[PDB]
RNA sequence: GCUCGCUGGGGAUACUGCGGGCCUUGGGACCGGGAGAGGCCGGGGGUACCCCCGGGGUAGGGGUGAAAUCCUAUAAUCCCGGG
């Protein structure tokens, strides 16, 4: 029939993880990051490095069966920042031109309702 | 005039003081329908985060203006089921 699986994206300020999986999110089909395609440290998050990687998991996810994916796509939240870094939109964009079909789209970032304290004292970074 | 201070008598009753009587406006008591993260005690929850166990996967993750220390083949980062 029609076998559809799941894309996790992760995006910070620091780097990109690409993360295909079945329906159920139990078996990993697929796996790339930004480090895995680039040399310098300063490159990881970049929108370019994203279109790499992402096009190495669809390659990957298209050769074992899969036709299209849904997509979750999260910052890393809790009391960190709540926003998705520059390579999210450059990876949702690569993985459709690379074959596989969009499903729905929605973004899973982590939120607390009041939660934990975070770093940097009562000041903050001073820089 | 000064020693602005003392003392024997007479007169007045507006104000202050003292005694008596009568009030309700200030303040207090009580009744009615409502408002509020005011306080104390008991119970039930919400996401988030950290650690441990099991399944998948394999070479990086993290962090900076740029790096390094640090974590990772005793299988990390990432995804799933539980405590
Ligand atoms: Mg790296
Ligand atoms: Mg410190
Ligand atoms: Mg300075
Ligand atoms: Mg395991």
């Amino acid at each position: 029939k029609e076998k559809w699986g799941i894309a996790h994206i992760y995006s910070s300020y620091n780097n990109t993880i690409i993360h295909i999986t079945d329906i159920t999110g139990a078996e990993t089909i697929s796996r790339w990051s930004g480090g895995m395609v680039v040399k310098a440290d300063r490159d990881e998050p970049s929108p370019y490095a994203a279109m790499l990687a992402a096009r190495r998991a669809a390659e990957e996810a298209l050769e074992k069966g899969i036709v299209g994916v849904h997509i979750r796509v999260r910052a890393p939240g809790g009391s960190k920042s709540k926003t998705p870094g520059p390579g999210a939109q450059a990876a949702i964009r690569a993985l459709a031109r690379a074959g596989l079909k969009i499903g729905r789209v929605e973004d899973v970032t982590p939120i607390p309702h009041d939660g934990t304290r975070p770093k940097g004292g009562r000041r903050g970074r001073r820089v």
